RNA sequence: AGGGU
């Protein structure tokens, strides 16, 4: 939606968190999130699905300031995995694999 | 780094 007024915050934020880094910010073992918790000492629960975007939202609930505070933990984990962890092949370098050569040899 | 409660 076109919240031009989406410059307020409360007690209790909506977070777009990119669906291909849903798990990744919570960690695995959710040992992530737990330090977002942690550090910001917030309540951070994954909302069913809103379904209005591209991203998931997360309920981080808590004190507002608070809220700011983990939602950067969240943001920040989204904005290190941009270009973060260097990728030679798969990304922006194609691997010059063979037409089938290496496995169908027969 | 796919599910933490």
């Amino acid at each position: 939606g076109a919240m031009a007024y989406g410059s307020r915050i409360g007690g209790g934020i909506d977070v777009p968190v990119p669906r291909h880094s849903v798990g990744v910010v919570i960690g695995r073992s959710g040992e992530m999130i737990k330090k977002i918790q942690n550090d910001a000492g917030v309540r951070i629960q994954f909302k069913q699905d809103d379904g209005t975007g591209p991203e998931k939202i997360a309920h981080i609930m808590g004190p507002p300031d608070r809220c700011e505070h983990a939602a950067r933990i969240i943001n920040d984990l989204l904005q290190s995995l941009r270009s973060g962890p260097p990728g030679p092949p798969g990304g922006p370098g194609m691997p010059p694999g063979g037409r089938g050569r290496g496995r169908g040899q027969g």
